[PDB]
């Protein structure tokens, strides 16, 4: 009952940034799959994270946090970390995700990424959503296709992948190209 | 006991606002319909709620805040909550309330108003209370009017709802169009 | 040269909120007409204003403040004050205005409104811009009628018009109700 | 003397960010033209500038500042401003510039950013500069252009233009499609 | 399970920099074969080693910390450190390494040495990791040469073995002379 | 006679680093040349500059700063800066020095060397003093030959030149070969 | 286990300066056969002592702090404090040396000085350690002979015995004239 | 007359550390000549001297400071300074000396070490007083020899004379071998 499931889909859910997942959400961010896909190139301490867990709580105004949540079993149980941070001058959000080394390839990333625009879309009243991704990372464009993402071009040699330089593959989401049923509408409605 | 009740209705009470309950007002504050009724685009944190009971608690010169019971079980439970602004230079007050997921559409909103504005008229000496409620939200619009608000007009494009630029519409209040028994008046005589 | 004019008009011209003027801000803020119009009881003090100039100064971020200065002479001359207070969250703001008492009655203020209205329309992307102003207060009413602001309303019983209790008037402006030529449209093409 | 110039070009030059000009940096970044063409909704005040100027100094290890100086007179003149947010990570920079009022449409604007480019890539040794500029602006367009940036693609509805909203074009640089001589080549050899 | 291990190994792994060792971390420093090694001249308190933590666990942005773990038994032991300071304007990295009393010669430096290039390489995308070690201690030659590294030359006369002056060995690795197998190719593909 | 003036070679001659020189320090420091020599990227402020002058100032236990003065003319004139960060538990230091634009091709930095070197050796009683220069600055590989430095090796790929990545070389010096009469000598004796 | 030994001699062991024998420290040297030999003149409190360990602790750059072990037993027993302070700039040191009152006689001392001196020596790289001890205390002249110190010369009337002004001799000890074998060479070969 | 002389001898006097003089004492202590003879490695800087002159005047309990003048002109003008760092446990006194560049060779050292022991002796009743210095420094040798001191011994290998390991000469003088007609003594009597 201490889980809190705010939206919930058909396979995946999202719940608030909960403190007593402090440590998961350190271990999942610290996996070298997941630096590597984020580009980031020094793991960070825990004492760090704990530290920085209650700056991220107060500055909460401009910046939507949830923690995906696993919905095929009997209970949810928490797979990984999606965030928005907001620029309300322009009603426009930066998006990242991240899921769990097992919680990988079983859809959950798909559907977590279409409730965040979801949220995004039907209760901050974004106009656009926008994400830079390395292009190697081919499995993350997958889904942020199907998520609803569309592709805008490549920014040449902005990244590194395994060493190499690579380019990044910066996409958007806008509201009227929104697949899928909404859950936020059928809370309003 | 120790959840003290101060104007009892026949369906519904106000009491104090607990810093027993401070959980359960961020849980109630965190819902995607709440959000969407009040307009607030982001979540906030439990620990940033906690902090700012305090702040809360210690300015009540010019601030009420209520929880409201619903009566009709053996015992009191707490169901929502509301608060109204007070502008102690012309004696007027802005209204703001919301309940429990799982206790609207049983009429206790309605009350709950009443009883605050009963509160506000006949202890606070307020002179109109007046709110902003967003156009599509009609069942606020219906309790607010059988509670005793009634409509001044629409302030055209200031608030979204599910993402759509929609007007919201102002009420006011005021004591000579109070509907039913005060509670109050029972108090003093 | 020190007096900085952004926007010019035909008659009026908006600049920055220079601190060489606080003194004449504060004078023009304490004329009895200007307190009865805005609803202020109690005269604030020189030292109040300086001290505060500060804290306005650093607080621009969803805050337009213009001086408003009269073209009709050889050079400008600072004749009064607007003011909107956005809200980035639904792109909205809140409009006043005061003007000298030696420059009312000359039509300055009608262009000043509508030369704020076009900066907050053009620059500041605002869907919506309110403003309340007390009933008796016609020639308020007139003038923002003129710069393009429509009636919403009629707010019951909460101000003062020389200790009588009064309503006051809501009125909002929207970018297609927007009057005449936009100087910002010159500015960018 | 006191204005040191660095790099010159045929038609311009760059120095560094003096604090001389503060007052001159805030009038340029004022001008209504300038906050159309960032987005930014809300004018600064000068007394924040001020203030804010140290903590520019003081964080100099990431960041890139320089003066713009018009050569074609008998001696430099400031005309503007460019920046480079440098990510040493991945040896990426973002940039930034705009010009005072009466110096666009001579041509300074492309030497500068050519000038910035050389400097980023031959001193800074970054691999790729990107910019994000909204789509109306064809002249920004056509400057980063010649000065040797390619067109990405436009991020969908993510930017206002006098209240319009409108998408804005993504930009990048890299140092084999840098144009024309180097100054940097002629300081080392 | 408390023990993370990042990197695996046939021999040897690589996890994060636990705050629960930092006593053994003191004992595997001050042992007098690891101050004959890294040539520190006088033994550090436990007190300061534990004070220093701290400051080591928030200053992750340029330096890589890991646990050496022996992977030869059930489950993993840590038997050492291993570290690389940053200097992210050049994409270069110093690195050291000390072993427990006790597992030393089993071949565990060698693996930890080449699991920390892979890293550096291929996670920290740094193009050149290089290190400083005493003429005498050919044990670390050994190692550092097997691990990837080449020698460059020695720095005459600018440390201490057993008292006599001797010169250090300077030694360096690059991606594209890395040796076997990468985990971390494992962990992307 | 407030240029004081230590050691008096042929050519050069070394004083203090004096606090009326801050703003000649860091236009030398700050010129294209100097940063490419030096691989720095960004360029520092005046105000950082000034305000870390008194930091350097303090710590002066382990570190070596001179003035280096062109005595050519009638009266000395500072032309450059030379600097040892001293690591007094191996009697080794670091080496590092830069001329002004129109200093350089005189001569003036290999006296300027050979003198810092004499006052390592004969005062500092210093049994190594080492350096990093990049591959393509042969000026300074010849001015560090011929003022008694030599090479130890290339450090590859650990460096950029005008934006390509290069090694650097490294080299030493010890006193035995030290070149020429010392001046030192001449004060003792 | 937690009794930490670092060198291991025949009779006697050097450790750590473990914080949980500050009260034994404290007793040590208090006695008045250690004050007389000392030369102090005043008993120290045990308050003092302990806050002084901590600002013993951090400050272990210069200074060498043992805790010598009686290894006749079957496990090691502290029995006295060896110091050295470090002067890093002549390579230097000053001894210091106390045991308990029943650990004396029995040779402890000697070796305990022979280990720390073959420490500083093999370990800190000092050229000369060097004490100072009064006169008619002969058993620690004869102590100091054995382990390998040698006779300077007598300072006159520079210390007390027994109330009685009397001059204090002068010791110091060179590497080459370090007797027996040395431990720190068996840990390094 | 601001140049107090309290110890007039036949060529030289002391006088208070004024703090007049803080330059002078700067420069006279950062000759070459001076920190060859006292050993010290590293010139200090201007502004820690002015600072560390506060620090010095307030300590001065157990610390002799004086400025010698050289009387043998028409008024007195300060040489260089001496100084006895007191342990007032022992009677006993740590002597240290330097003269200005052009004021050696003309015998003033000697009266200056005179007058100091004189002032030791008479005035603070000092037991002993005594001095370390470098062996090949035989002018100092000569200068404390006919000034009062007498030769204890040598200390092997703790020092450097112009890079060169060097030992230093230890002396000491006591009242009984003071020299001439004591100054002191025509004060009392
Ligand atoms: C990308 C990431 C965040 C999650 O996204 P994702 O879950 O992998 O993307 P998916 O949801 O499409 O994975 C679903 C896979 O299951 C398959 N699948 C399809 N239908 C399915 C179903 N009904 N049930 C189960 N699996 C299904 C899909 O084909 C897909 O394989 P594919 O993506 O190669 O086409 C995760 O891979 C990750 O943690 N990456 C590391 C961090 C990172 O890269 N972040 C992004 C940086 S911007
Ligand atoms: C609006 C809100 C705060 C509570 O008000 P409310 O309880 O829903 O309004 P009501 O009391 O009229 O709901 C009573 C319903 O029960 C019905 N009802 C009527 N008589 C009843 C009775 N005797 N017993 C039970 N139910 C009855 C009413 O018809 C009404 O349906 P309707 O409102 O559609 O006409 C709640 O809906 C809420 O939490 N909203 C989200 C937050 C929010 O919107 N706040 C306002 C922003 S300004
Ligand atoms: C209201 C106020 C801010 C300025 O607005 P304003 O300048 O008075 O309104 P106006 O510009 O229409 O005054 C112009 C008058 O000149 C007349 N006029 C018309 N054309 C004109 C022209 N070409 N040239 C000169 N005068 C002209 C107008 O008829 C108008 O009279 P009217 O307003 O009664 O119809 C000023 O009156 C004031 O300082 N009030 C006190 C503070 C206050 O009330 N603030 C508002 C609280 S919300
Ligand atoms: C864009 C800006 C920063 C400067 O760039 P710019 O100087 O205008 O771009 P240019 O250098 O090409 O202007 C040169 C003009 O002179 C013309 N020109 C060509 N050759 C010329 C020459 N030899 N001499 C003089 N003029 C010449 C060019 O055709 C060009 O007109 P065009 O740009 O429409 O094709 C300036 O317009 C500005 O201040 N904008 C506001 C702030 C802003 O928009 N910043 C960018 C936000 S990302
Ligand atoms: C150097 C040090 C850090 C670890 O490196 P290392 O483990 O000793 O180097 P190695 O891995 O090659 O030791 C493996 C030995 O086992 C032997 N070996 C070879 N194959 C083996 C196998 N399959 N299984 C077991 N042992 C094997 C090797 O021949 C080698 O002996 P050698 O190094 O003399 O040739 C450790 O010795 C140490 O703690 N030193 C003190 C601190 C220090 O010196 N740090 C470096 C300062 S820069
Ligand atoms: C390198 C630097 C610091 C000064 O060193 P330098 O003065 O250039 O080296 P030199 O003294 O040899 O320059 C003397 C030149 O004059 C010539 N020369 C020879 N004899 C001469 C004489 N008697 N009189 C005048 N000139 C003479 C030499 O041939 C030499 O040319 P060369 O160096 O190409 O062979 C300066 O070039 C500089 O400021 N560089 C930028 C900062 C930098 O690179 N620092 C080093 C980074 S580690
Ligand atoms: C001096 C002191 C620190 C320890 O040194 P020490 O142990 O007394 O000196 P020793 O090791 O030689 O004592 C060993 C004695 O055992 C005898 N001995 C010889 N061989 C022995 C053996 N194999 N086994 C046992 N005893 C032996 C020695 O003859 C010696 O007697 P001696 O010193 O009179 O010749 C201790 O006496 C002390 O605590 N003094 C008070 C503090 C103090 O004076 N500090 C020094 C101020 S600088
Ligand atoms: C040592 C020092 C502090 C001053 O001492 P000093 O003045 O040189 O020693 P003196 O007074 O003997 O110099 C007098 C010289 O004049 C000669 N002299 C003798 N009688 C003389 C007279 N009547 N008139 C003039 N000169 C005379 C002496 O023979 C002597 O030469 P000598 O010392 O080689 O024999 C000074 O040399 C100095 O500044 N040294 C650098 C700092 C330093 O070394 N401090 C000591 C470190 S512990």
């Amino acid at each position: 009952d201490d889980l809190i499931v705010w939206l919930r889909g058909d396979r995946a859910g999202l719940g608030p940034f909960s403190a007593d997942l402090v440590d998961q959400y350190w271990r999942w961010e610290q996996d070298p799959s997941v630096l590597i896909g984020y580009g980031r190139q020094t793991p960070d301490s825990l004492e760090n994270r704990r530290e920085g867990y209650g700056h991220q709580a107060r500055g909460t105004d401009d910046q939507l946090r949830f923690t995906v949540y696993d919905l095929t079993g009997q209970d949810p149980v928490p797979v990984g970390t999606t965030a928005v941070l907001i620029d309300h001058h322009v009603r426009t959000g930066e998006f990242v995700i991240q899921l769990g080394a097992g919680h990988r390839g079983r859809g959950l990333g798909t559907e977590a990424t279409r409730l965040t625009l979801d949220y995004a879309f039907h209760v901050s009243a974004l106009a656009c959503v926008h994400l830079a991704v390395l292009t190697p990372n081919t499995g993350a464009i997958a889904a942020y296709e199907r998520a609803g993402f569309r592709r805008i071009g490549e920014r040449r040699d902005s990244g590194f992948w395994l060493g190499r330089r690579v380019s990044e593959t910066l996409m958007d989401a806008v509201p009227e190209d929104f697949p899928g049923p909404s859950v936020v509408r059928g809370f309003v409605e």
